[PDB]
C-alpha cells in the first residue's frame, strides 16, 4: 500500500534550513513524502525554501511562513554589515536591511561576522551563530514585516499548509524533543545550539495574498528574477 502516501505530492526542502523544521519533527505522521535538498537535486510536486529561491523552482507560490531566524550584532550606524556568503538569505536580507542603514554589505563567515561586531561594525547572522537583535523585530520597525519563506507547487495544497500548522504545535509544545530531532535529521546543527534558539523562531503561516505579494516585491530589490514568480490565492 505505497499509495498510502498521496502521489503526486513530493514536497522538497533544505533539511538545514528552518522552513522544513515543522515537517521534519512530525515527518513519521505525514501523508506525504519529503526530501531534503541539501542532499538531492530533483523535481518535486511541492517545494518548500526562501522566498528568495522560489526562481529556481518555476512553481507558483500558495503560502508563506514568517520565521525569524537571524540576528543583528553591533552598531547599525557604523557603515557595515558583515553577513555570510553571497546568495544565503542572510545576504540577501543584509543587503536590504544596507539601503536603511546606509551600509555596504561584506560577505563573510559566521567567525568574522562576530569578530567585525565587536569591533564596532554590526553584522547579520543566523541565530545559530550568535543572539543579538531579532531582524524580524527590525523589519516591523521598518513596516518590512513579511514573510521571507514560501512553499509553492501548481495549486494550493491544503494537506501540506495543515500538516505544517500540526508541526509548529509540535515544536511549540516539545522544544526538547523538537530539537534533537532537527539536529539528527538536519545533519548541521548540534542539538545544545537547537535547544538554545529552536524558541526563537516562532513559525507562522500566512495564506493573505497581499503578505505573498508584499514580500515577492520587496525581495525582488535583491533577486529581480522573483517577479516572474506567480503567488495562487
Ligand atoms: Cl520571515
Ligand atoms: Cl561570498
Ligand atoms: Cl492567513
Ligand atoms: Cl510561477
Ligand atoms: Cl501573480
Amino acid at each position: 500500500h505505497e499509495n498510502l502516501y498521496f502521489q503526486g505530492m513530493d514536497v522538497g526542502m533544505p533539511f538545514s534550513g528552518p522552513v522544513s523544521f515543522p515537517l521534519l519533527v512530525i515527518e513519521e505522521e505525514l501523508p506525504f513524502r519529503i526530501h531534503n535538498i541539501c542532499s538531492e537535486t530533483g523535481k518535486f510536486d511541492v517545494v518548500l525554501d526562501s522566498i528568495t529561491n522560489m526562481p529556481k523552482y518555476g512553481l507558483k507560490i500558495f503560502a508563506g511562513v514568517r520565521i525569524d531566524m537571524y540576528s543583528i550584532l553591533g552598531d547599525e550606524s557604523s557603515g557595515r554589515i558583515y553577513t555570510l556568503r553571497k546568495g544565503t538569505l542572510a545576504d540577501f536580507n543584509a543587503r536590504i536591511l544596507a539601503y536603511y542603514d546606509k551600509a555596504q554589505v561584506i560577505n563573510a563567515d559566521g567567525d568574522t561576522c562576530i569578530k567585525m561586531a565587536n569591533e564596532g561594525y554590526s553584522a547579520l547572522v543566523g541565530n545559530e551563530i550568535s543572539i543579538g537583535k531579532s531582524f524580524r523585530n527590525r523589519m516591523k520597525e521598518l513596516g518590512l514585516d513579511l514573510p521571507s519563506c514560501a512553499m509553492a507547487s501548481t495549486r494550493r495544497i491544503d494537506e501540506v499548509i495543515e500538516a505544517y500548522e500540526q508541526g509548529i504545535d509540535f515544536i511549540k509544545n516539545n522544544h526538547e524533543r523538537a530539537a534533537e530531532i532537527i539536529s539528527k535529521k538536519s545533519g548541521y546543527y548540534s542539538e545544545e545550539v537547537m535547544k538554545k534558539i529552536i524558541g526563537i523562531y516562532g513559525h507562522e503561516v500566512t495564506k493573505k495574498r497581499a503578505e505573498l505579494v508584499g514580500s515577492r516585491e520587496l525581495y525582488s530589490r535583491v533577486v529581480p528574477e522573483l517577479n516572474d514568480i506567480e503567488i495562487i490565492g
